[PDB]
């Protein structure tokens, strides 16, 4: 019952690229999404039948999506906050939360 999240396994994929993402993501439902690293690190997400991609910020103050936002003090706590919480306010094309592991 627990969000699968809590296992940073199912979504972080280390260390790949875009390609790779678009791969691991076709067909998947919206929602859909995975962390990747290497610029360190972003997300890609399935938003409205296509797979998004997009930074993510690792600064002096936390991890985050957009200044005043880069507070969060792990990856899986950036995760866990946009689990609930639409990632709309950043971009008009990213209406979507982080749903679904691509792992779980």
């Amino acid at each position: 019952e627990d969000l699968p999240h809590h296992d940073e396994k199912t979504w972080n994929v280390g260390s790949s690229n875009r390609n790779k993402a678009e791969n691991l993501l076709r067909g998947k439902r919206d929602g859909t999404f995975l962390v990747r690293e290497s610029g360190c690190y972003a997300c890609s997400v399935v938003v409205d039948g296509e797979v998004k991609h997009c930074v993510i910020n690792k600064t002096a103050t936390g991890y985050g999506f957009a200044e005043p936002y880069n507070l969060y003090s792990s990856l899986k706590e950036l995760v866990l906050h946009y689990q609930h919480t639409s990632l709309v306010q950043h971009n008009d094309s990213l209406n979507v939360t982080l749903a679904y592991p691509v792992y779980a």
